């Protein structure tokens, strides 16, 4: 018994769609949904998606409000669609997936993930939901998360963090650490050994190791001395070189955090979406040093150290491949006389 | 001699409509009003209302720019329309009232509040304006504010604060404390004894009593000890319980302020409007504890203490009714063995 | 070989238009440009201009990403159009000029500034670009910037600061100090002696002289004493008088910065554009003092001191004209018994 007015009743009275009965008066103007309260219109939803306003409204209302994998993880694993839920993409302000299963009659391709239309799609299954483990067992293509073990299946330990109503966090009152499983053409896959990005932000950056505390509290030379990093070119890769018109390096999020706390700067996020490597057009306000495409990745500094110390440094240039967030990220490594010169990602 | 181009002339040259003569060139695209300056278009107004763009522009331009009652107060008193002014609703970014009297030919139902069409409407009258007291005396339904006494009429002392160009404040260079009066079907009403909410915000929260200073500077146990509040369950009602997936309590704005200064969190304001009780979908970034509908009220802590200490605590559950901002707010009180368990509002 | 899909390819892969070959899939809905990534639409550009969405997108993409004169300077010099570039106006979120030369086939009036249609227009030429000095020499009307001397032409030293991707700054890793030249009807112009505004903002305000450091660290009376400013009415002009309903003075940006650091307030920017004098509707949150049109200018305090100390103070009221940012700004000077009473700009 689905209806625009009933979706709005749930948003007004429950904060989201909860399956409660009721109606409130609704107006649609431009891409915006309003409801009438004490005689005046109140905005409930502004559509920023490429879907029709009332469809986007319903999917937003029906979003998963438990901790869920970050969208970049789901993307990297090839997820096309979710079983009987909506993963809302808060970095795009839109649904993570174009179609649905058992959610919304305007976007559903099926009511259940067992229907034939779903076979070529990589369906996301949530073991926290009754019966979805068994649906993963029966599905041709899929990704499954669980909180515990699944009998017979070897797990891959996922990131510590997950997304709860658009907030990425390491749960204390709720669990955000998942096991991951994947199937392709009916065959369980070995998922690769992988690093994970930390999904932190520049302002409220918080270190997660002693090495990272030292990086943010020591001077560049004192830190490089303590961790014996001469020759790996941290001065440019991590800290950033602001002395020439073309901004040098600055590829680790922690480097930007250190800089930002000292001297602010501008980060144009010109592909606003969730992804393992982010590209920014950066302009440093103090110096005028800038760079059109500054690839930035948020690795735990210890992990980045392990990576760069695990390469052969005897060639002018080479592609270095690293599995991060279950996807292969390609880095360019440039070396001169056995020292790194630069080492930066690519999107 | 009203005109779009003349409204725009006033906005460009006076900041608002002042009744000055003049025209500037104006363009309308989408819901936005532009004016031409040195050959280029400059945005003057983005329509976020459900009214036509040029109508909304004119009402915004003609908004009252003196301290006026906060919209929630006017709503709680049943005000339908204002006499010869526009109360702009800054929390909705729209007019507080759908129709006007003597303001705008597109929204006017009348030029003067004495016309017949106005009789069933509760008209807002401003005693600071010449002759509006006498119009209130003659009106069938209305609400009146004044700065001083009105001969023959018993006043109700309003909130200390009022709204000036969307800024809620307790005036020092201007007066924001009003007397209130109300008429229904030609009969002066006794207005009820009422508490008032304090209309503060979470970030720049500022305490207004010694008890509130103590609440923000002491630890939970030291504060509860000083004010002898054992058994009233402040630990959950006011301070918030973040230890389980479902966020406990947190119903007083001052509690959120204390928490926010320590550990930030997310407050989705999913019915963005002015009202005595606000509902937020809250996600605590540190713990992952969350709640879809967290009812929040900004009472002076001393007032909330008086309320909760004035209840009978011998029943498992009961509705407690409290007059706040001239409206009856219903609270749920839950008690176990003579102690409060929880006590929270409802919108 | 221009195309919407190729402009989008450049934005996705280079941060801006770089003339690279390639296409990506593009959707246009409302005034927004999206591109398809891994099967979902991602927003690349929201049109806030009065131009068609795809045209605005292309001009934004083709914006000058080197330090360029601030738009107010170009406006004050009468610039109509730029030679073979786009000056993007970040305060309006739109092109600084309506038409182009050699940029975009939808807005071009010409491919080269030598075409006849350009003769009556004041063309902006950038000496940092090969051959534009010589085009300025041949143009009937134009403005030229250079980093160094131009043989035969006497320069005017421009502001220290310029705009780089919307960030106004004094360059250290890049040069932002330009020489300026101007021609009208084929005749080189003497540009006037001029003060320049400092283009700072209220929050992150940074002083640029010892006098300004003293102004922000001393009490009003101690500062006025040190710089012997009795009788010039700084108390109202610069510091602001918040004691009456009508806010007194507050015409220097540094005064607002001092106030803002102490007690926040509201600044409605009701003509959002770049200009030498800005008009704000200001409401002081602490006191309720307010003013519909508060003219604000960001002069180096030493420069403002020089100006006000260089006037005759023997008349009740007079217009004082001052050349700032190459334009004549008119001030009202009011004096009583040989003392300034107020002295404030006009836009
Ligand atoms: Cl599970
Ligand atoms: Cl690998
Ligand atoms: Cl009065
Ligand atoms: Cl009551
Ligand atoms: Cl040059
Ligand atoms: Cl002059």
């Amino acid at each position: 018994h689905m209806s625009l007015e009933n979706v709005a009743f749930n948003v007004v009275n429950k904060g989201h769609f909860d399956g409660q009965q009721g109606e409130v008066p609704v107006s649609i103007i431009n891409n915006t949904v309003y409801t009438k309260v004490d005689g005046v219109d109140v905005e409930l939803f502004e559509n920023k998606t490429t879907l029709p306003v009332n469809v986007a409204f319903e999917l937003w209302a029906k979003r998963n409000i438990k901790p869920v994998p970050e969208v970049k993880i789901l993307n990297n694993l090839g997820v096309d669609i979710a079983a009987n839920t909506v993963i809302w993409d808060y970095k795009r302000d839109a649904p993570a997936h174009i179609s649905t299963i058992g959610v919304c009659s305007m976007t559903d391709i099926a009511k259940k993930p067992t229907e034939t239309i779903c076979a070529p799609l990589t369906v996301f299954f949530d073991g926290r939901v009754d019966g979805q483990v068994d649906l993963f067992r029966n599905a041709r293509n899929g990704v499954l998360i669980t909180e515990g073990s699944v009998k017979g299946l070897q797990p891959s330990v996922g990131p510590k963090q997950a997304s709860l109503n658009g907030v990425t966090l390491i749960g204390e009152a709720v669990k955000t650490q998942f096991n991951y499983y994947k199937k392709v053409d009916g065959v369980v896959q070995q998922l690769p050994e992988t690093y994970f990005t930390q999904s932190r932000n520049l302002q409220e950056f918080k270190p997660r190791s002693q090495m990272e505390i030292d990086f943010l509290e020591l001077a560049m030379d004192e830190f490089i001395e303590r961790y014996k990093l001469e020759g790996y070119a941290f001065e440019a890769i991590v800290y950033g070189d602001f002395s020439h018109s073309q901004l040098g390096g600055l590829h680790l999020l922690i480097g930007l955090a250190k800089r930002f706390k000292e001297s602010p700067f501008e980060l144009e996020d010109f592909i606003p979406m969730d992804s393992t490597v982010k590209n920014y057009f950066i302009t440093d306000a103090q110096t005028g040093s800038s760079k059109c495409v500054c690839s930035v990745i948020d690795l735990l500094l210890d992990d980045f150290v392990e990576i760069i110390k695990s390469q052969d440094l005897s060639v002018v240039s080479k592609v270095v491949k690293v599995t991060i967030d279950y996807t292969e990220i390609s880095f360019m490594l440039w070396c001169k006389d056995g020292h790194v010169e630069t080492f930066y990602p690519k999107l």
